[PDB]
């Protein structure tokens, strides 16, 4: 599909059992969701946007299903005021910006 | 242009007399730009992020381009770590995600 952003680019994602809403963002390099609990192993890391830095826990090998796509790779949970599908997830379903 | 994620989607813009190179982000409501002396009568601000707030100048109806295509609307200035274009001015130059 094509979308337009006149409005939020926002997308349900199911990340196995439940279903979510994403910020589909390409000025993100990683994927980063509201504070959840998943199934791994996980390891600290920090990460950083406007305001500064956070700390955030990786969990490595998560499938979702964006939109109906597959994609599995990293997944980072923390603070984050909106979840968000970063370019990391992105490539997978091959997403590209085009005007 | 048709612009693939692999890296950060970067681009130049003319702002002012300046061409600087800016971050394409679908997540960003609004265009930032760091700190930079243009003329003009400006209302103050907070955004936020990842992080927290940073405080910020909005200036009205500010010409652009991006990379070759017209635009005009509201411009923060501020200390980002990143010029970043948001879809206040997106929306302008015809930009869709696709997939
Ligand atoms: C230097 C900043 C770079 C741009 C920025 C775009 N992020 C959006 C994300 C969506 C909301 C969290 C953002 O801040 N948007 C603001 C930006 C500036 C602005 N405020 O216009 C926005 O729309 N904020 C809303 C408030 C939050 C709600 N969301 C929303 N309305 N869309 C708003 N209107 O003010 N990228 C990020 O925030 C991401 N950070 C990174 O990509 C950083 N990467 C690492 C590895 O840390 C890198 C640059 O250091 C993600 C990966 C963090 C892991």
């Amino acid at each position: 599909p094509q979308i337009t952003l006149w409005q939020r680019p926002l997308v349900t994602i199911r990340i196995g059992g439940q279903l979510k809403e994403a910020l589909l963002d390409t000025g993100a390099d990683d994927t980063v969701l509201e504070e959840m609990n998943l199934p791994g192993k996980w390891k600290p890391k920090m990460i950083g946007g406007i305001g500064g830095f956070i700390k955030v826990r990786q969990y490595d090998q998560i499938p979702v299903e964006i939109a109906g796509h597959k994609a599995i790779g990293t997944v980072l949970v923390g603070p984050t005021p909106v979840n968000i599908i970063g370019r990391n997830l992105l490539t997978q379903i091959g997403a590209t910006l085009n005007f």
